[PDB]
């Protein structure tokens, strides 16, 4: 009756961390990308699969789902994610190779934008609301258009933990209201400023730029403790720099204003993906 087609060619691998690896794949001859779990992070294939088989999340700023594969080994289980592949690589990695223009610089923030909101946005009719839960600029690819896309969703939650360095006050003195949905659309938020401040960085205006930096890399050591975190971002209250050269450009005072309004300490004083999308399309 008909061919199933599964077999992907694995030719280079791409990214590798504690808990797996993505490989750029060919299946029937198109580029894909797979991502092979570690068993200790078995849980975030899970999660997403979970997800993405309650609702089959299609957004151009959302990383493209192809499948989910779980295959029987003698001794163990492989977990397979296969998903759309972005040549260009991640927002952190692209960062580090190129200065960015003020055209450059607001789509790939806004389209950031629309790819949380879409998230966290109920659809009647639809989708869940959804909270990411790990957003940072090395889990957001570049595409070719000069948009991104949101990708990793093994923490997401619908209506392990997050990467410390990017992690709100309210998650690090642990009174985040854990009960409450509205909570982890807060995080998303406190994250999403961070992503904005790295990206602005790299924005010239008057022939001058910032180096890539990760947020807080004058505060806090590499691969920075819950303790460092916590001191910095909930006892002493700091927030990212603004260079003084940002308010001699009017992109750059905009986008100042408005990553100072994801960065209250009260959760529910941070502006919501919705108002945030509004606000970058009136810039410029
Ligand atoms: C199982 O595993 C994998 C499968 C595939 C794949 C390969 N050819 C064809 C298919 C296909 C899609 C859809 C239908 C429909 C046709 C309409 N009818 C009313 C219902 C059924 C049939 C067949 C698939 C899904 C790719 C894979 O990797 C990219 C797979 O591994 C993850
Ligand atoms: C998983 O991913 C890929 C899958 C395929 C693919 C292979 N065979 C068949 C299909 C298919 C055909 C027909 C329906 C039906 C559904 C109901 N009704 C009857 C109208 C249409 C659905 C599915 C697809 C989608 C191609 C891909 O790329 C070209 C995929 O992407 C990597
Ligand atoms: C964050 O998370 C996921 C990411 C991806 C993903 C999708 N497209 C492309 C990539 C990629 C390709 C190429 C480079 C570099 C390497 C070599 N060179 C020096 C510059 C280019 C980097 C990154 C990735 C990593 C897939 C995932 O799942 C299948 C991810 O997990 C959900």
């Amino acid at each position: 009756q008909r061919t199933v087609a599964r077999d992907i060619t694995l030719l280079e691998c791409v990214g590798k961390g504690r808990y797996g690896e993505v490989w750029r794949g060919s299946w029937q001859g198109e580029n894909v990308a797979v991502k092979i779990f570690s068993s200790r992070d078995e849980k975030s294939w899970f999660r997403e699969t979970e997800l993405y088989n309650t609702v089959m999340l299609r957004h151009e700023n959302i990383l493209g789902f192809i499948a989910s594969d779980m295959t029987s080994r003698h001794s163990s289980t492989q977990l397979w994610l296969i998903t759309h592949y972005h040549e260009m690589g991640s927002l952190y990695d692209y960062l580090q190779l190129t200065t960015l223009d003020t055209v450059s610089c607001l789509r790939i923030v806004l389209s950031i934008a629309s790819g949380l909101a879409h998230l966290h946005i109920e659809i009647f009719g639809g989708k869940p609301a959804i909270a990411h839960r790990d957003l940072k600029s090395k889990n957001i690819l570049v595409k070719k258009n000069g948009q991104c896309c949101i990708a990793d969703l093994g923490l997401a939650v619908m209506h392990r933990v997050g990467t410390k360095r990017y992690m709100a006050p309210e998650v690090l003195d642990e009174t985040i209201q854990v009960d409450c949905f509205d909570s982890y659309k807060r995080v998303d938020i406190w994250a999403f400023g961070l992503v904005l401040w790295e990206v602005a960085r790299r924005m010239v205006s008057n022939g001058i730029v910032e180096d890539y930096k990760p947020p807080f890399y004058d505060v806090v050591p590499n691969d920075p403790s819950f303790e460092d975190m916590r001191k910095v971002v909930c006892v002493d209250q700091q927030r990212p720099n603004i260079p003084n050269r940002w308010f001699s450009d009017p992109t750059l005072t905009s986008l100042a204003k408005l990553m100072k309004e994801c960065w209250y300490q009260n959760p529910s004083a941070r502006l919501t993906a919705l108002r945030i999308k509004k606000t970058l399309t009136k810039i410029d």
